[PDB]
C-alpha cells in the first residue's frame, strides 16, 4: 500500500506506451504506387514529418525513457543549484566532471547505436527479399500448371491445385502474423471441405504444401514435365525457412543489451558532465539527446521483426488477381497463336 | 482571407520545387561508352559539377528546407542583437547555449544521414542488378531459341515467340516507369492482333509471359529440349517480382522519418548553440549546413525509387538490336560450320 | 610460495569469471514467438536489462579488465596526489599528459571495435542462415519423399528414410555443440541396430548421410526421380561442411589481437591524459571507459563460434513435428484429393 | 583576345593532367605470383610508395584541384595581412571565422568521402568476380568438351568448339577495352574465314556465343548431354551482362556529384575558418587537406569503370594455357585409365 | 663507400623484419576444437595478447616504421628546444602548428584505415567460403561415388576416382601455398604412375580434374545418372577461378597506396602540431600513434593473400578421413537396410 500505490502510478505511462506501439502495429498498409511516390519526395515531407510526431508511434514509444532521464537531469540541476546557494550543509559536493572522457566515447556511442539499427534493417531486406521470392515463385509456378497441364481429364485438379498456389502466401502470413484469421483469409479461395483439413493442421503453410505435392503426384503427365513441375515447391520451403527463422531467433540479446546499457548509463550522467557549460540548459539538453538517440534504437527495435511493416495483404492479392487474368486471358492467347499457323 | 493568403505565398517555392524535381524525373538517361566516362574522369569535373549546381535537380530541391532554416537563423539573430542593443526589457534573455551537446551528437547525425543516403543507394543497385539480368535472359533466351528451334513448320511461331522475348523488356520498363505508352512503344515488336490482348490485360509483363509459355507448348520440341527451353521464363518471373517490390515497399518511414527529424531538430537551435563563436555568421553557417546535410538526405529521396536513374530505354534496344544481328548472322554461321565438315 | 601465492590470488577472479562464462553457455534457449517479441519491444526493457546486468555473462566476465585498469587509475592517482602534497623528492615528476593525442585517435578505436562486433554478427548470421536452410532442406526432402515413394514393397525403406532425415538435424546439433549426446538424442528416432552403426563412426551427420544415399538406390524408382531425389543430399553436405567451417576457422587471429591491444594501451595511459581535467575522477572514468568498451568486445568474443545462441533444439524438434502432422494428414489430403474426381 | 588568352593559359595543366591519367589507364598489368606478393608485403612499402608519388598517376590528377586551392588560400592569407596592415580603408574586413561549424560537419565529409570510395571498390569487386565466373565457365565448358565430345566425325567441330571457348574471352575484353584490336587478338585464335564473320557482326562475343550454340546443335550427342553441355553458354550471357552494365551505368551522378560540390565548397572556406589558429599556415594547411581529401574521391573516380586495372590478357590466356595442356595431356590420361583395367 | 656504408646499415632492421614476417607465414595452422575456443574466450586473453606482442608477427613487421617516426619526433624536438634555449641563430623559426587541421581530418584517416582493413577480410572470407565449398563439394561428389557406382566391373575406376577426389583440394592448396611438396603431399593419396603424369602437368589441379572427367567418362553408367555425376566437377573449376583470382588480383594499388601515403604524412608532422600541448611528450605520442595505426594497415596487408592463414592441411586431411570412414561403415549401412526388407 505505501510503495505499491507509487509503481502503480509510474506503471501508467509504460503502459499507456506499450497499448499504444502494439495497437500502431496492427494497421493495414498498403504498396506504394507512382503518385504515393510523388508525395514521398516533396518539399513539404520535412514539414508533415514534424507535424505528424506527436501521433507517430515511434515517437510516443519514447515518452518514458526521454521522460525518466529529464526528471534525472532535473534533479542533478536542483541539487547543484542548492549546493551553489549553500543551501545544504558544506560536505555536500557539486556533482559537476569533464566532459572530456564523453569526447573520446561519443563515437564508439554513435557507432553502436547506428550500426544496431543496420542489423534491424538488414533482417527488414531478408524479410522482403523472401516475400518478394515467394510471391515470384507462386506467380511463376501458377504461370506453368496453366501452360503444362492440358488433359480434359484434369481439369477439376489442375483448378484445385491453382487454388493452393493462391492460397500459399495467405497461410504463410497469418503463419507470420498474430492474430489473423486463416479460416475467413481463406473463405472464397479453398473448397469447404478442402479448408477443414488446413484448420485441423498444426503447420498451415506446410499442410498446403503437402496438398501441391500430392496433386502433383496424380496429375498425368510425364515423368520430366512432373520434376520440371514439382521443383518449384522448393521455393515455398525457403520461405517458410526462412520466415520462421526471422521469427523464432532474433539478433543476439547481448548485441541489443549492449546498445541498451550503454544509452542507459550514458543519459544518467550526461547532465554531470554538461553542467559546467550548459546549467539549468541540462535539461532540454537530455530531453534532446534522449529523444534523438532513443528514437535511433527504438526504430531498431520495431523493425528487427518485420512482417508488419510490409503489405503482405496486397502482395498475397497479387498473386491472386495474377492467376484470374491468366485464366482469362488464356482463351485469348490460345486463338492467337492456333492464328499464326 | 487574412491567414489564407499568407499560406499561399509561402506555398509557391515549396510547389516550383515539387514541378521542377518531378520533371527533372522524366529526362531522357543513356548507356555510357568509353569517350563519356573520360569525360567523366576529368580534372575539369570539380569546376563544371560546381558551375552546373544552379541547374542540378537536387540542388533546386534544397531551396524550400535551406531558406526555412536561413530565416530561423536571422530570426534569431536579431532578437539576440535587439537585447544585446537593449531594445527589448531586460526580461527577454539572450538565445544562446554551448556547443558541447551539439559536439557529442554530431557523429550520430552523420552516421544516419550517411547511412540512410547508402541504403537508397543499395535499392538502386538491387534494380540495376535486377535489369541486368533480365537483359542477359531475354538475351540467353533469344540465343537458345535461335539455335533450338529448326523444324520448317515452326518458323511461324519462332518468329512470334522470338518477338515476345524482345517485347518483354519494353513491357517490363513500361510498367516500372510512370506515363509510358506501351501502344507506341510496341507498335514495331508486336503484331496488331498481337497488341491487342497485351493493351487489354491488368499485367502486361505477365500477360506476354503468358504468350511466350503458351509458344513454348505449341513447338514441336522433344521433351527434354521444352524443359530446358521453358526453364528460361522463370528469370522474366524473378525480375516482375524484384520491380514491383522496390516500387511496393519503400525503406521503413521509422528509418527514413527518423533522418528527417533529426535534420530538422539539428538546423532549428544551430544558429542558437552557434552563436557566441559566430554572431550574424550564423545566417550562413546555417545556410552551407543545411544545404551541405539536407543535399545528402535529398539524394537517398531521389535514388530510393531507382528506376527512372537507369537507361531502361538503352537496355531494352539492345536486346532488339542482339536478336536482328543474330537472326542476319544465322546465315553466315550456318554456312561456316557446314564447311568445317 | 613468496612469490606463487600472490598469482594464486590474482587468478581467482578470472578463474570464478571463466566458469561463469562457460557454464552460461550451456543455457537451453528457446524459439520467440508473438508473445515474446511484446515483451521484447516493452518500455521498460531499458529498467529490465540495467537491472538484470549483475546476472548477465557479459558483465560478469567484465571483472577481471574493469578492476585491473581500475587499480591502474587508482595507483596512478596515488602517484600524482602524492606528488602534489610533496610526499615524494622533487626528483619523481606529475604523470600527466595532454588529451589531444587522444582525441585524434578516438574514432580509430571506435571503428575498430564496432567493425570487430560486426565481424562477429556476421558469421552468426552465417550460422544461423546455415541452419535455416539445412532445417528447410530437410523440410523439403521429407515432404518429397512422403510423395515419391508409392510402393507398397518400399514401406519399411520409406519409414527408415523418413527416420535418418529428421536425425541428421539432431546429429549436425550433437557434432557442433560441445558435450552432447547424441545416443540419448536419437534414442526414439533411430532403431536400435540402426544408431550402433551412427555412434560407432567419427563423423555422424555423414554417416546418416550415408544411410540416406543407400536408402535412395534401394528405392523402386524411376532414374529421373531418383536423380531429383538425391540431389537433395548436397544440402545436408553444405551445412555440414558451413558449420565445420565456423568452427575450425575463427576470425583472424591478428585482426582480434588487434582490438584486444588497442583496448589494453587505450586504458592503460587513460587515467595519464585525462589527470589534468579530472584528477581523482580518473577511477569512475576508467572503470565506465574500460566497462563500455570491453563490453563491446566481449559481446564480439562470445558470439564468433554462434551455435550455443541458437535453439538448435527447437529448430530440430520443428522438423520431427512437421513430418508426423505431415504422415497423420495423407490419410485425410489423399482421400480429399481422390473425392475431387 | 584579352580575356580568351587567360582562360587557354589555365586550361594547360588540366588538359596534361587528363592526358597523363588517360595514357596511364592503357598500361600493361600483370596477374600477381608469390614473389610479388613477398614484395607487396615489406618493411620497405611505405619509404616506396612514398618515393613514387610523383609518379603516381592519382598524385597528377590531384594537380588542377590542389594548385586551384592552394591560389584560393593565398589570396585570402594576402587579404587578411593587408587588412591587418592598415594596407586597405577601414571598410574592407578580416575574412575570419569560427571552426565550430567545420568542427560538427567533419564527420559527415569523412563519411561521405569514404562510402563513395567504397562504392567504386564494390564495382570493381562486381567486375573481377564477374570474370572469375566468366573464366572458370570457360576452363569448366572446355574440360566438359574435351570428355564428351567423342566421335571421330566430330573431331572438327570439336577442334573448332574448342577455338570459340579459348576466343570468348578475348573478345569480351575487346568489348570493355578501349581501342582494343580484337582482329590482332583472335588472329592465332580463330580461322581466317572464321574471324571474317565475327569482324562484320556488331556484337562479338555474342555472335562467338552463336558460333558456339550452332556447333552445340550439329555435334553427334544424346539429347541429355547436349541439354546438360548448352546449360554453360548462360555463364558467358551472364558475363556479358555484368561487364556491359558497368560500362553503361555508372554510380548515380547525384551521389558522386554531392561527393564533389562537398569537397569545393569545403576547400573554398576553409582557409577562413582556419585563419586565426594558423595564420599563413592555412597555405601549407589548404595543400595537404586537398592533396589528401581529393585523392580519396581520385581513387574512387579511377575504380569506378574497373575493366583496365584487371590483368585481362593474363586472364585471356590463362583459359588458352589450359585447354593445350589438356589437349596434350589427354593421350596420357587415357592410357593411364586404360590400364586401371 | 662513404654515403653506401650508411644505406647499409639502414637496411639492417627492415631487412631482418622481411625475414621474420615471411618465416612466420610459413607456419603449421590448426583448426579450431571446443577447447580451443574456451582458451579463445577467456579473462586472460587481454593479458596473454600483450605478453606475447614481442613474438607477434605483426608487432615485429612495425619496427622499421615505427622507429623511422620516432626519430623523427626526436630530431622535431631536438630543433625546437635548441630554438628554446637560443642555441640557434634568431632566423631558426620554431616548428610548431595548430592541431584544428588535424582534428578536421583525424576521423577521414580512421575510416580509411578501417576500411581498408576490412576490404583485406573480405578477401579473406571469399578465401575461406571457396575452401567451404570445395571441401563439402568433394565430400559430397565422394558420397555420391560410393553409393553410385555399383558394377564389379567397375571397382578398379570407382577407387582410382574415390583417390582423385581427396587428392583435389591437396594439389589446389599446393596450387595456392608457395614451396608446397605436391609429390610428398600426393605420395599416398595416387598411384605411382598415376602421379607422375600430374608432376608433368603445369596446371595439377586443372590435370586431377581431367582424371575425374575422363573416369565418369569410362564408367558403365546410366546417361541421367552420368550428367547428374559430372555436374559436381563445376564446383572444382569455381573453386580454382576464386582461388587464383585471390592470388593474381589483389586490391587496386591506387586503394591501398592511398592508405600508405596518409599515415606516412599524417606522422611526418604529427610531432610538429603536437608540439605547443606536449614538448617531449611527442616521442612517445608518435611512437604510440605510429604503433596503434600501422598495426591496423599492417594487419590489412597480412591477410589480403589469405590462404596462409587458413588450415588447409587440416580442411584436406578431414575429405581423406570422411572417404574411409565411409569405405569402411559401407559394408555395416549395406548390412542394416537389407535387414529393413
Amino acid at each position: 500500500s505505501p510503495v505499491q500505490t507509487l509503481i502503480s502510478i509510474l506503471r501508467i505511462i509504460p503502459d499507456w506506451s506499450d497499448r499504444t506501439q502494439e495497437r500502431g502495429m496492427r494497421q493495414h498498409r498498403t504498396l506504394y504506387d507512382h503518385e504515393k511516390w510523388m508525395h514521398h519526395r516533396s518539399s513539404y515531407r520535412h514539414l508533415r514529418h514534424l507535424l505528424s510526431s506527436l501521433s507517430s508511434r515511434v515517437i510516443l514509444s519514447l515518452i518514458p525513457p526521454v521522460i525518466a532521464f529529464t526528471l534525472v537531469a532535473v534533479v542533478i540541476a536542483s541539487y547543484n543549484t542548492a549546493v551553489a546557494l549553500d543551501l545544504l550543509p558544506g560536505i555536500f559536493p557539486l556533482l559537476r566532471s569533464s566532459s572530456l572522457p564523453y569526447q573520446l566515447t561519443a563515437p564508439a556511442l554513435a557507432l553502436l547505436l547506428v550500426f544496431r539499427t543496420e542489423a534491424s534493417y538488414s533482417r527488414f531486406e531478408e524479410g522482403r527479399k523472401s516475400w518478394t521470392e515467394v510471391i515470384a515463385g507462386a506467380n511463376d509456378f501458377a504461370r506453368q500448371i496453366i501452360s503444362s497441364v492440358e488433359t480434359s481429364g484434369d481439369a477439376q485438379l489442375k483448378k484445385a491445385l491453382l487454388q493452393y498456389i493462391v492460397a500459399f502466401p495467405v497461410a504463410l502470413k497469418c503463419h507470420v502474423i498474430y492474430g489473423s484469421d486463416i479460416a475467413r483469409d481463406l473463405q472464397n479461395l479453398l473448397e469447404v471441405d478442402d479448408l477443414l483439413v488446413v484448420l485441423n493442421s498444426k503447420h498451415r503453410p506446410g499442410c498446403i504444401i503437402q496438398f501441391i505435392s500430392r496433386s502433383l503426384q496424380l496429375l498425368k503427365l510425364e515423368e520430366s514435365r512432373r520434376i520440371m513441375l514439382q521443383s518449384k515447391i522448393s521455393c515455398f520451403h525457403e520461405g517458410i525457412g526462412i520466415c520462421e527463422q526471422l521469427i523464432g531467433t532474433p539478433i543476439p540479446l547481448s548485441y541489443t543489451r549492449l546498445t541498451s546499457r550503454f544509452l542507459v548509463l550514458w543519459h544518467l550522467t550526461l547532465p554531470i558532465i554538461l553542467w559546467d557549460d550548459c546549467h539549468w540548459i541540462v535539461v532540454p539538453a537530455t530531453f534532446i539527446s534522449a529523444a534523438s538517440l532513443f528514437c535511433i534504437e527504438q526504430v531498431g527495435v520495431l523493425i528487427e521483426e518485420p512482417f508488419p511493416m510490409l503489405a503482405l495483404d496486397d502482395l498475397c492479392n497479387s498473386v491472386r488477381n495474377n492467376v484470374q487474368e491468366a485464366l482469362a486471358s488464356e482463351k485469348l492467347i490460345r486463338a492467337r497463336l492456333a492464328a499464326k499457323g
